[PDB]
């Protein structure tokens, strides 16, 4: 009993009365624990108050509890448990920290151990423990991913570091000399005359000697530099950055490749396996969920709920019967209710009180103010009255029973003691009269699928309990990591620049403000930097500290996607489900009603002949591609070029051979939605020549109309408006929560409009703090230096992003819920003061909760939610195939596999010395060899570092030597083993061979530059990636999924296309300028440029700055030619930044999602059971047994294939000579000689000796069914036949 030896009871006696009150008093004691832990504040150089040595004081208390609690649990039983050791350490480690404190006096370094202790209030509980261990066991399956992602990093750190050498050194002074780096404000990286970098054309000079772009923080100056570099870029969180730096510092045509590649391989594609690896693990548990019966308990209590809704009010029909006045008038308010028009009138009221609400603004009319105040209190009065006639008719207990009746009881109740506490002049308005948006709602129920809504709510409720487990465990997860930063950067992010940081650790709070802006993603970098300058900087000791905001962005961005991606799809998995199972009851029911009470020379010859064939389908396919190609080339910068001049007239042709086409088009049919588009395009096509003098606004919108060119080709490419079809489909379906959240939004907007109408208004210089003082000009100060002052004029400016209106305040809110700049919005509308003012700094950190339970709401769960949805409606979709044979869904892929399967050639040579350099080759020592010489290889490759000696490069080139030629010597020897017409029939072999080529040329050139083939010598480690097989089979897999699909793809391709395009002719001029989001590397002025921007958006990096940078009121380049001051930028950039990022990103889940559904099979495994995997085996053991394909074998053979068999698929470890060999003979084999028994034959026993077996005599039923429902066999199984 984890006990053996007893000690005697009288001292042992303590295992009595420590059950049901020594449980709960230690959980009291390690929650006033976390309060003190909470309460402390983190001061800069040992400064204190009486708070923190009263804190310190009582934290003796607590150690002495606790080490009491681990003495008295210890004489129990002499630790092994898991959660037991850690308290263990903990109390031994808080001792070793007190004596230290006391006696000495790092020591306060050593009690960052205290927020281990909220942990422990995990084991207090099994509730959340079981919980955090069902989250944990999910980690398993992602380890591949992990180790596939930390593998094409250390690949990218390592050719970032072949490429980008330290070259991020030179910049532009222009003081006669080093003194404060004259560049601006944030230099960036230039190079000299020589290189193809930036070049400052001013009078300042480009000299080396500078630290770096990031205070020296980002750079491929050494290993781990760049790799740190490549793991932030792939994060996507500020990879333009960097990528913009090195296009300074080297040329802009070459680096691209490296990040955008970088950016597709580990971000979308790492991402598109994660989705997948989860989505399958969850697919698993809900299925195994069944056995535990979980979805009849909602079956019946929702069958259930609906009995008493209609029974309850059926006696009450019968209270209303006379068998006095009261029923009289409870029988005529009852059916006033049930009438179809007060449905109506109450959806019109809210409508009215909707359009009341969402009439504010900033300096709104009296009148306005005032038509809103009288129409609230009509529209209360009267919605109380609704409540009144309700309530009255139903009855309490028939009203209370329904959840909705329970929310606007709830509504109006609140709403009006808000109404007169605002009256009565206590506080601004919250906001709580705006959700009565919600029975807004309640139009949906004249639609269709409003039970399916109504399904989500009640698998929400019922999953209440589990969703509450869940937001608990996260809201620990960032209380320790906030308790961790606050003891680790407390106080010391206070440096000499005058800008104080806001993202800081100095009180509660702000930790939980900056650990929840690291975990949202946004900005974390800036943190990560801060935190390493609050160290020593730059070095090794203070670098590591950088491994706390990975761990936290690793475990943290997963545990959000095992919190509400899980609550989305089982929550979908049930709604979905439950209204799969109440739509064949009212099928079946009304069948039951049903089934009582019913009882011209225009012909193929010259003229049609070669149109519909398929060489005139394809032919006009490739002059639409290259329209689009002729489209996407001009330059929008200048209006008269000569490259315009051919472009522009290579058109003329390009529609004069699809005019001639329409005309073979007209005879044909006298016409679907298609043949008209082509055409109306090409009818507009013909205004191009009708322009003349006119050229003022009709070619304005014109010119923008050619982006119709490539969508036109869906119908003459089949396949792609099969796509767009199911795309459509898609659209429709998710429809349901499309309104739900655009509601929900506006809601928000209305709260927000509510809470900072016009108070985030500023001044240049913050001593005024309203419009009339912010006037004429004021004193600013170069870098916070009381000697250097500049005069600047006072700017009376409202924010970026602003709540002055329900427009507005939706604006923002939506860059707030892409998590672009939300930060700086959170932080700005903390210090808003009043109505008409300016801010003061932190006047109210409270207000942070808005914009935190929208991002917990919005965000985090309506997105998870529509991914969730997306994933259940495909694979219900796929679900669907009604092929309920015999063969359920596993068997038909077995014996697919068997019939499909033919083992592998030998290719064991004679001629016994090649032979021997065969077997010495062959060798698993030989394999092993090889790994350890690539890792070798690699660690000398990622040991070059920036300014390394001459002697050390020197080093490093011989062994670069030693190392090829060792490999020049492996692979010849390879030649020989394989011969040259065998060696290359191998992929890996083409690989290795083509590297090797490649490492030898620039060898022969390092002794007569270009780096391009030194990379090769990376890519060998690729090889490594070819070892574990899970890994290997994960990769190949999604690899084959992604191939399958182009079209998915070519959808996003025509999407950046068309945009693209538009972006060039509409914003394709505004001029280049720095200290702007519009540069000389973020522009429209180029088709690649162009993609390169949209990309950036796609990836969301500063898509909300580019909107504002495209806002009307800016200048254009002199390229492009009285009135021309600044009229030049539209205001499409709302409509065209936004609806792009809404359309990219879904496409995108488009491209995940369906990649994973033809990939189920592999994610949903259970490799316990057979599987191909298993048949693989089967093949590669009797390819040494088999000289050929063939299909001849030795009878004696079976001794050591019965053995050689594994359990899984054969037998264990039982004797050979037994009921396996007598089964394996007794069976009704082909009847063929002795030896001349084919392979899939042995195959097809086996499988079938493994499970799925019958009775004698069903052979024949397995013969008509492999023909029957399984695919085609081509009458090849003859010998197979018996
Ligand atoms: C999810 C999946 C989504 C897929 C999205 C793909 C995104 C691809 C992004 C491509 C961006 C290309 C931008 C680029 O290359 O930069 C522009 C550059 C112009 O360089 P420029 O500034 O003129 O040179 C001055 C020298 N100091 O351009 C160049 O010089 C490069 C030439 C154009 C790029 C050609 C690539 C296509 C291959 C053609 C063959
Ligand atoms: C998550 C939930 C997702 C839904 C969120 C919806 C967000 C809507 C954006 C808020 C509308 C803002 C309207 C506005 O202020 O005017 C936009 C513009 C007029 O320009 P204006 O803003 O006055 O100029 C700058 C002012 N200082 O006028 C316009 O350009 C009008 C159009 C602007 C709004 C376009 C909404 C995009 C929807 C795309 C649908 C995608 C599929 C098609
Ligand atoms: C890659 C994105 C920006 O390009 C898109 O356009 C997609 C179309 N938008 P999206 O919102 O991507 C953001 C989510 O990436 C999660 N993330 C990432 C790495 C990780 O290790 N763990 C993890 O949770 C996350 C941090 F939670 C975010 O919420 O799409 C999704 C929406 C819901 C669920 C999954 C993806
Ligand atoms: C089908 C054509 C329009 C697509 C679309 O319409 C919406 C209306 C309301 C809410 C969402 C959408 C929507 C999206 O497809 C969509 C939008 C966003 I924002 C979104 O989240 C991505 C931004 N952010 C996550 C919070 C990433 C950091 C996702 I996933 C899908
Ligand atoms: C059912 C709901 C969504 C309907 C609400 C629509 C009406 C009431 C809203 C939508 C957009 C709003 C406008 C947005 C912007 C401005 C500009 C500002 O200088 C004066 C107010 C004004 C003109 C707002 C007035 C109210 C408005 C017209
Ligand atoms: C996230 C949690 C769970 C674990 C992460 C470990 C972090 C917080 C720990 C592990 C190793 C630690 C570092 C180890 C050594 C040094 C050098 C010293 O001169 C200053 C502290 C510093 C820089 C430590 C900072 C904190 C540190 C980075
Ligand atoms: C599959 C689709 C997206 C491929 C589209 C390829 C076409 C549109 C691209 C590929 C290469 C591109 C060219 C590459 C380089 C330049 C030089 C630059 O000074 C003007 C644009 C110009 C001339 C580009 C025009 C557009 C272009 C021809
Ligand atoms: C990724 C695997 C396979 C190879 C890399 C692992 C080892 C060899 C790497 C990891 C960290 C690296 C070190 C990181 C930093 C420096 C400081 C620099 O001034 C000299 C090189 C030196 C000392 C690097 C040498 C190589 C190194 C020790
Ligand atoms: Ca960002």
């Amino acid at each position: 009993l984890c006990l053996t030896l007893k000690n005697p009871i009288r001292r042992a006696c303590i295992s009595i009365v420590e059950w049901k009150p020594f449980e709960i008093i230690i959980l009291l004691t390690i929650f006033a624990n976390c309060v003190a832990l909470a309460i402390y504040i983190p001061f800069p150089e040992d400064d204190s108050n009486a708070t923190n040595s009263n804190l310190e004081r009582v934290e003796y208390l607590f150690l002495i509890i606790f080490t009491v609690e681990a003495f008295l649990k210890v004489i129990a039983y002499g630790l092994r448990n898991g959660w037991n050791l850690l308290d263990f350490i903990i109390v031994v480690v808080g001792l070793f920290s007190a004596i230290l404190e006391q006696a000495t006096k790092d020591v306060k370094a050593l009690r960052a151990f205290r927020v281990l202790r909220p942990l422990r209030l995990v084991s207090g509980v099994p509730s959340l423990q079981v919980v955090l261990n069902s989250i944990i066991k999910a980690m398993v399956p992602l380890l591949h991913i992990a180790l596939l992602v930390l593998f094409v990093i250390i690949i990218y750190a390592i050719i970032g570091l072949e490429l980008f050498m330290g070259k991020m050194h030179k910049t532009c002074y222009n003081q006669e000399g080093i003194a404060d780096v004259p560049a601006e404000d944030d230099p960036s990286p230039c190079a000299l005359e020589t290189g193809h970098g930036r070049q400052c054309q001013n009078g300042t000079v480009c000299k080396p000697g500078w630290d770096g772009p990031k205070h020296g923080i980002t750079n491929f100056d050494n290993f781990a530099f760049a790799m740190l570099t490549v793991f932030q870029c792939i994060t996507m969180e500020g990879w333009t950055d960097v990528l913009y730096w090195v296009n300074d510092a080297v040329g802009r045509d070459w680096p691209w490749i490296y990040f955008v590649t970088l950016i597709i391989i580990g971000s979308f594609f790492v991402l598109n396996l994660v989705l997948g690896v989860l989505s399958g693990e969850f697919s698993k548990e809900r299925e195994k969920a069944k056995a535990r019966g979980d979805f009849q308990k909602l079956r019946e209590k929702q069958q259930l709920e609906e009995d008493l809704k209609g029974y309850l009010d059926w006696i009450t029909q019968a209270e209303d019967i006379d068998p006095r006045w009261n029923r009289f008038c409870r029988r005529k308010c009852r059916a006033a209710v049930k009438s179809n028009v007060f449905y109506w009138l109450v959806i019109f009221l809210v409508f009215l009180n909707t359009l009341t609400i969402a009439s504010e603004h900033y300096n709104q009319p009296n009148w306005l103010t005032e038509v809103q105040d009288t129409a609230n209190k009509a529209l209360l009065a009267l919605f109380t009255a609704e409540m009144l006639l309700k309530m009255y008719s139903l009855g309490l207990q028939a009203y209370f029973v329904s959840l909705f009746n329970r929310f606007d009881c709830f509504v109006v109740c609140g709403g009006i003691l808000e109404t007169i506490l605002v009256e009565t002049k206590i506080m601004s308005p919250l906001g709580i009269s705006v959700l009565r948006c919600v029975r807004l709602l309640r139009i949906f129920k004249i639609t269709r699928y409003w039970n399916s809504l109504s399904n989500l709510v009640a698998s929400l409720l019922n999953s209440v309990r589990s969703i509450a487990s869940l937001l608990l465990l996260l809201f620990l997860f960032i209380i320790i990591f906030s308790l961790l930063g606050m003891q680790l950067f407390g106080g010391k992010f206070n440096f000499d620049e005058m800008q104080t940081r806001r993202s800081t650790f100095d009180n509660f709070p702000q930790s939980l403000l900056t650990v929840f802006q690291i975990l949202t993603g946004e900005d974390w970098n800036s943190v990560m930097y801060d935190g390493i300058m609050a160290y020593g900087g730059p070095s090794f000791p203070g670098m590591l500290v950088c491994i706390y905001f990975i761990i936290l962005f690793i475990c943290g961005n997963y545990i959000l996607l095992n919190v509400f991606l899980a609550i989305a799809v089982d929550n979908l998995a049930d709604a979905e489900s439950l209204t799969s199972a109440q739509k064949e009851e009212e099928e079946e029911k009304e069948r039951k009603k049903l089934a009582r009470t019913a009882s011209n020379n225009r012909f193929r010859l010259q003229c049609h002949r070669i149109v519909n064939d398929t060489i005139f389908t394809n032919l006009i396919l490739f002059f639409i591609l290259l329209s689009s190609i002729s489209l996407a080339a001009e330059d929008p910068v200048q209006h008269t070029s000569f490259r315009n001049h051919i472009l522009g007239n290579a058109d003329y042709v390009f529609t004069s051979i699809f005019t001639l086409e329409i005309i073979l088009k007209m005879t044909a049919y006298g016409r679907n939605y298609f043949n008209i588009l082509d055409l109306l395009v090409v009818s507009v096509s013909l205004i191009s020549f009708g322009i003349q003098s006119s050229a003022i606004n009709v070619v304005k919108i014109l010119r923008v109309l050619r982006v119709l060119r490539p969508l036109r080709a869906i119908n003459r490419a089949k396949g792609l408006k099969h796509v767009v079809q199911c795309v459509f489909v898609a659209i429709r379906t998710i429809g349901n929560i499309v309104i739900v959240t655009t509601l929900l939004q506006f809601m928000f907007a209305c709260i927000g409009v509510q809470l900072f109408k016009g108070k985030l208004y500023t001044c240049s210089d913050s001593s005024k703090q309203t419009e009339a003082e912010c006037k004429g000009n004021y004193i600013t100060y170069k870098d916070g230096e009381v000697d250097h002052p500049i005069i600047q004029p006072r700017s009376w400016e409202n924010s970026k992003f602003d709540f002055d209106n329900v427009l507005a305040a939706m604006m923002a809110l939506f860059t707030v819920s892409t998590f672009e700049g939300w930060p700086e919005l959170l932080y700005r509308s903390i210090d808003s003061h009043t109505e008409d003012k300016g801010p003061i700094y932190n006047y109210r950190v409270e207000i942070s909760i808005f914009f935190i339970i929208y991002i917990i709401i919005i965000a985090f769960f309506m997105m998870n939610i529509f991914v969730g949805f997306v994933i259940v409606t495909f694979q219900e979709q796929g679900e669907q195939e009604y092929k309920n044979c015999e063969l359920d869904k596993n068997q038909r892929q077995c014996v697919e596999y068997a019939l499909k399967a033919r083992p592998l050639r030998r290719y064991i040579p004679k001629n016994q010395h090649q032979y021997k350099v065969w077997y010495v080759v062959n060798s698993t020592y030989f394999e092993y060899l090889m790994f350890v010489l690539i890792l070798l290889n690699t660690i000398c490759l990622a040991m070059q570092h920036y300014g390394q000696s001459c002697l050390f490069k020197i080093a490093m080139n011989i062994l670069n030597m030693l190392f090829t030629g060792l490999f020049t010597v492996e692979m010849i020897l390879k030649l020989i083993a394989f011969k040259p017409k065998g060696y290359f029939s191998d992929p890996w072999n083409v690989f290795d061979f083509l590297i090797v080529i490649g490492s030898i040329i620039d060898v022969i050139l390092s002794e007569t530059s270009i780096t391009f083939f030194r990379l090769f010598r990376v890519m060998r480690l690729v090889k490594l990636l070819s070892r574990g097989e899970g890994i290997r089979t994960l990769l190949w897999t999604f690899i084959k999924s992604f191939q399958a699909l182009p079209y998915v793809a070519l959808l996003i391709v025509m999407l950046f296309f068309i945009y693209a395009v538009i972006g060039m002719q509409v914003f394709g001029k505004i001029a280049l300028n720095d200290t702007t989001e519009i540069n000389r590397n973020n522009n429209f002025q180029t088709f690649p440029q162009a993609v390169l921007l949209l990309f950036r958006c796609a990836t969301g990096e500063a898509w909300q700055d580019i909107m504002l940078a495209c806002m009307p009121g800016k200048k254009c380049a002199p390229e492009s030619e009285t009135e021309g001051e600044t009229p030049c930028g539209s205001s499409f950039a709302v409509f065209y930044f936004i609806s792009f990022y809404m359309l990219c990103a879904f496409l995108i889940i488009n491209l995940f999602v369906a990649v994973i559904m033809d990939n189920f099979d592999y994610l949903t495994r259970d490799w316990s059971i057979l599987g191909p995997h298993h048949l693989d085996e089967f093949k590669r053991i009797w390819a040494e047994y088999d000289p050929e394909a063939k299909g001849r074998i030795k009878h004696l053979d079976v001794v050591t294939l019965l053995r050689r068999i594994q359990p899984p698929l054969g037998f264990g470890k039982l004797c050979p000579h037994r009921v396996a060999c007598k089964r394996l003979v007794s069976m009704n084999m082909p009847l063929n000689s002795d030896g001349t028994v084919m392979f899939n034959a042995t195959l097809f026993a086996l499988v079938r000796t493994a499970l799925r077996i019958k009775t004698e005599g069903n052979l024949e039923q397995a013969n008509e069914e492999l023909r029957a429902i399984i695919k085609k066999i081509w009458k090849r199984t003859s010998m197979k036949l018996l």
